[PDB]
């Protein structure tokens, strides 16, 4: 038929890996983080942990405390599960959408955005799961996991 | 964590039923959806269905150029889909299926027929798949992406 063969063949693994979290628990943010990170084992590919600090002072310097912890517990149970190299990225801005396609993902280099259908950020410039809309506007691959 | 939360989040994630939407186009996007689905079906040995849906004739359009346009259309979506299948199979998937369904409306077919049918836990789509003929225009990946109850990646 009509397509190139060979090309057609050619295995295709993803070489660097972004999960994108929030600080809240469902299980589309478990099995996001179940996804990307047995991914990254299996595979044996880096793992960057992102979540993003929204512009709004012992409170602001609590909420930015909340977030990296939140990114790191992430990123010291993908250390436990074996993943190689995994790596947290906290990013701050004012709207999340612009720090992920702006600044992470050009800084990280990822292949693939991972998510849960879940993840949002409550002062995003469009509400609701940002999943979908990275999907829509990334210009790499993007899974919304549920 | 706690010792169970913990358990849990070390739980290894493979998708267990791959479907892979495809339209007619052989572009970047949908070739590495492609690559990807039976790359992950390979290594993990689990099924792959490929899916697209046709667009039907009306039966309040009756011409002489429709039904040939729309039976060229159906026989080549047809002949994609069992091509996709076959280099499935080339590429040592042991277990792919042709998944070929028809309707206005793809979004709803997709959610309401494929999905329930097959039960994939995984959907795949190159971020270029679109299906004019349907109800609502653009890349399908990215509302199903919202809308289906299963994980969505659209690739490119
Ligand atoms: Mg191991
Ligand atoms: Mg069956």
């Amino acid at each position: 038929n009509a397509m190139e063969n060979q090309k057609m063949q050619e295995p295709l693994v993803y070489r660097r890996i972004l999960l994108t979290v929030d600080e809240d628990d469902n299980t589309s943010s478990e099995r996001a983080f179940r996804y990307a990170t047995t991914l990254a084992h299996d595979y044996d590919v880096p793992l960057g942990i992102c979540s993003v600090l929204e512009s709004e002072p012992s409170k602001i310097q609590a909420k930015r405390k909340h977030v990296e912890d939140v990114v790191a517990e992430y990123v010291q149970l993908a250390e436990q599960r074996g993943v190689n190299q995994v790596e947290p990225l906290v990013y701050e801005g004012g709207d999340v959408d612009d720090v992920i396609l702006e600044q992470v993902i050009p800084e990280f280099k990822p292949d693939l955005l991972v998510t849960g259908a879940d993840t949002e950020f409550p002062h995003s410039k469009i509400a609701g799961a940002i999943g979908p809309r990275l999907a829509r506007k990334a210009p790499i691959s993007v899974i919304v996991v549920r």
